[PDB]
């Protein structure tokens, strides 16, 4: 047990992730964001100041339960109210279990424009890990786009919307290439990038020796892209997914979307004379934006010296058998927690892509979620009735809905209510893909819940039918955070309604977010201590909570 | 017979094809150029002006065969010399035969800055087509680049060279649309464009009345795209192919690369009450660049009643074997000149992309083209022997050549000699196709042939061998002027050398041309009459035929 307390500031500033200059959101100046580690079991004390000039701030620590302190779970008008500029707050939490995790913006498009970096818990102190490396390398995955955050924001509340589009550069531990190439080598049709290894941009080089065994770390926090990692010439063997062991396998690559993280291991075996190309490439839509790349430098090989080969080639982006191909071989670790095996609630839940207004929005069961000014957590402890709809979302859709049409958008609206769970209950989630308004076209969308892990019991093709629970898997499950729902199909999670909060389950790409894909769940919040008064400090909690009568 | 005369001066101009403004190269203020019409036995007269300041310009008749005026084909460097700014010089040369042509520029990359239009050519008066048609619409594809040709050409120079990318608007008649589409309804991710119509970019509407039959001529000037041509709901009856006629036969789209001419045959047989969709979109490279978009409008409906569909989604780039099966099935119209059946001289041309001391150039039984400052007619003339290399230049690459891996580049030159043939020789042009410099790529490359049509005998995949000898056609192969290799293939064309003069064989892609990609043919020169002054007047032409002597 042990406390580690961090001083930070968050300020933008100009930065050139890839070599073209911006601005970035920097916290105590760098981007991106200094790394948290941590033993399990210590408390993690972060005092914010907020150094930006007329934005408030908000921090997500994803994949931390805030267990105890559902205050600190970082979503604005949910759990707290944003940080005004000049001000600063604490969030203080437990990190429970050892991992790979890491944290981002989650106020706005905050995110998008630089603000995450790694959290990682290694092992309570004096134990060891259950498998054998001699090294560990970090790697954040992230996308950049050239225009700004808030004109990108302008544009996707407008009506006719204006799309972002694909980003212009992978980032790769905050760095990346744009309108060239460190691969030009192979192909006269590339352009080569004159870097020094000094830049901004230049690649962030993992240097190994051989004959070890090292731990990759591979997060994402993407605001859109669907990425594939590669090294040439090795093999992977995934050992821990979202913080959790899963059952160890090999692979050539593997997918991870937006809001996952994964340990592999590789043994440098492969010929020592010579470095091997990393590649980071588009998959899930169709690319039109270069692969982040770099080198696995085979120590003491000079860095300016190329493979011999060409950079893998990314799987083809629509090859939907291979991508189930890999997510369904994830299974947990022998030894790991097994569901309960009987539920006491299952939800059903349509996603659609819906024209409310003139406006393209998002929806779950045809409410397209806008926040409320007022903190659900603190509303919901006050018991202000007023701040929000009590109206219980609607937990099924029409069985007749054809999964495989445009929507209608005939009864689509926007809400703001909360499912609320009894403390302890055994809670399942069908989620449903469908067609968007774009005829012939399903996208994959990644889930993450906060403040819960869950079991990922099955995937499936269609629709959900309820012939379909001897497929479930309530043997060896793995527990995520993260999820994908694949192009026409469904997924089922299962987890238990044990943490007192408000929590947040949506889809984590930051423009579907912006545009209303989630939900919010709360549970056993009658149970929530004392939040921080600049947690309450607005809206209807700030209304009720100041005592400022009139005529005195 | 009449005589068309022509008065023309070329000059650059503001204009904005897709309504980004840029200089384009017009003729009497005009961008694409004037339309030249004629019956086939007519005299075409054409005085251009060069009033262009400090360039020279020449113009390419494509597909006219300038049997006895070989000094007006426009091939700077082989037919004359480039004409000179404030100059006129007269082209006059005979129409033969009715068919779809068009003219470009053929000095540098002139023709991509817009020095193109269409050259038809009607039956003989009194005559009439073998096909009823009630009306015409003609159609000249292109793309742009928004980057200026002179940076392009230094561009693809230098080294490391830097290639011109995919184009970034395709032109229809001259006009396309750049980062909006005006299908945008459909898709929520297009930017709708914002057009009255009266814009220099405003698309060419084709308008039809119900229950008539339209023939629609395309023609392709592209610099590097290959293009598919569809509209929505109508078959297409092929009835004409490179100013020759073809059994005809029915498709849904058709596929045009740089060089050919097709007319197509359409009937307004669909609901009267909708408009429909005209879409040309890229193949055999991968698509970069949006489709092209026009409306086939039924009158009286409004031409902004858009259609119920979505334009025709474009085949696969790379499906080969699709493409293939279209270019294949063209065959000579039922009562055609049949091929000579045995040849006189049969030549292997293979075709390579190399690196040329540090330069990337594309190199013909490792040979890449170098133009000479005197044209090569005016020479042979004058029998100027030091003009240019006078030792026959390969008719055979090695018979050890790997076509399946990339050059080594050890023997590879450049050169301007001639193959010289005699007239009223057969000869037989075997196109082979090889691996380029990055592994596992070949492209399609069109050739086109000057001052002759020739039957395409065959294709086929891999290397030419004896066994393929049985498989080409003598029944009944097209007569054309442009012909397609396709990746790791060959083609065979026979042609009789019976028109006296200098011409280029060469494949039309601008940059390929540009970078050596082409030969020169010769025959019967010895029978070629008077050349214009201004056609000799450079070089060692000028040097030998001005009288000043010295000391004297
Ligand atoms: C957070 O921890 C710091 C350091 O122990 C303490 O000063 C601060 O008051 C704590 N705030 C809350 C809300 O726990
Ligand atoms: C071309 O035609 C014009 C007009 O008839 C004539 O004056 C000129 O001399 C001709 N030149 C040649 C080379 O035929
Ligand atoms: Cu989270
Ligand atoms: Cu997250
Ligand atoms: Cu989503
Ligand atoms: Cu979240
Ligand atoms: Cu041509
Ligand atoms: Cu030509
Ligand atoms: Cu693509
Ligand atoms: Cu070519
Ligand atoms: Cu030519
Ligand atoms: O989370
Ligand atoms: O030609």
């Amino acid at each position: 047990s042990q406390i580690r307390h961090y001083k930070w500031e968050v300020e933008y500033m100009f930065w050139a992730p890839n070599c073209n200059e911006n601005i970035v959101m920097g916290i105590n100046g760098q981007f991106p964001g200094p790394t948290i580690r941590a033993n399990a079991g210590d408390s993690v004390v972060v005092e914010l100041t907020n150094k930006l000039h007329t934005e408030g701030v908000v921090i997500h620590w994803h994949g931390i339960l805030q267990r105890g302190t559902p205050w600190a779970d970082g979503t604005a008008s949910i759990s707290q109210c944003a940080i005004n500029p000049g001000e600063t707050f604490f969030y203080n939490f437990t990190v429970d279990n050892p991992g790979t995790f890491f944290y981002h913006g989650h106020l706005g498009m905050q995110r998008s424009a630089g603000l995450y970096g790694s959290l990682i818990v290694d092992p309570p102190q004096g134990k060891k890990e259950p498998f054998h490396y001699d090294g560990e390398i970090n790697l954040l995955l992230s996308d950049w786009w050239h225009q700004s955050i808030h004109k990108q924001e302008v544009g996707l509340s407008s009506k006719p919307i204006r799309w972002i589009g694909e980003p212009q550069t992978i980032l790769l531990n905050g760095r990346g290439q744009f309108d060239c190439s460190i691969a030009a080598k192979y192909d006269s049709n590339l352009e080569p990038c004159k870097l020094k290894g000094s830049e901004s941009c230049a690649p962030y080089i993992f240097h190994v020796s051989p004959k070890k065994t090292y731990r990759i770390r591979i997060a994402s926090t993407t605001a859109l892209a669907a990425l594939n990692f590669a090294i040439g010439n090795h093999q992977l063997l995934v050992v821990e997914a979202d913080g959790n062991y899963v059952q160890p396998f090999y692979t050539s690559d593997i997918d991870i979307y937006s809001g996952e993280s994964y340990s592999v291991l590789i043994t440098t075996d492969q010929n020592p004379s010579e470095n091997y190309w990393v590649s980071v490439g588009t998959r899930a839509r169709h690319p039109n934006t270069p692969p982040g790349l770099t080198l696995l430098n085979y120590l003491p090989n000079s860095v300016s010296k190329l493979p011999t080969s060409p950079p893998p080639q990314t799987p083809a982006w629509d090859d939907f058998d291979r991508s189930k191909n890999f997510t369904y071989r994830i299974t947990a670790a022998m030894g790991s927690p097994k569901p309960p095996v009987k539920f006491n609630r299952r939800i059903f839940l349509l996603n659609t892509q819906n024209v409310i207004n003139g406006y393209v929005k998002w929806a779950i069961n045809d409410v397209s979620l806008a926040l409320p000014p007022t903190p659900y957590l603190g509303a919901m402890k006050y018991n202000l009735l007023h701040a929000f709809d009590q109206n219980p979302p609607p937990e099924v859709f029409p069985e007749d809905y054809d999964i495989d049409t445009p929507p209608t958008n005939e009864k689509t609206r926007i809400g703001n209510g909360v499912y609320q769970f009894k403390i302890g209950e055994v809670v399942d989630v069908i989620l449903q893909n469908a067609n968007m308004m774009k005829e012939n076209l399903s996208e994959t969308h990644p889930w993450h819940l906060h403040g819960h892990d869950f079991w990922v019991l099955g995937y499936g093709d269609g629709k959900f039918s309820a012939e379909e629970e001897s497929s479930l898997n309530l043997k060896n499950p793995p527990l995520r955070n993260t999820v994908v729902i694949f192009p026409y199909g469904w997924t089922a999670i299962r987890f238990v309604a044990d943490n007192p909060g408000v929590w947040a389950f949506h889809c984590h790409i930051e423009p579907h977010l912006h545009m209303g894909m989630g939900v919010v769940f709360a549970e056993g919040v009658e149970k929530v201590g004392r939040i921080p008064t600049k947690a309450l400090a607005c809206g209807g909690t700030a209304k009720s909570l100041i005592n400022n009568p009139k005529n005195p």
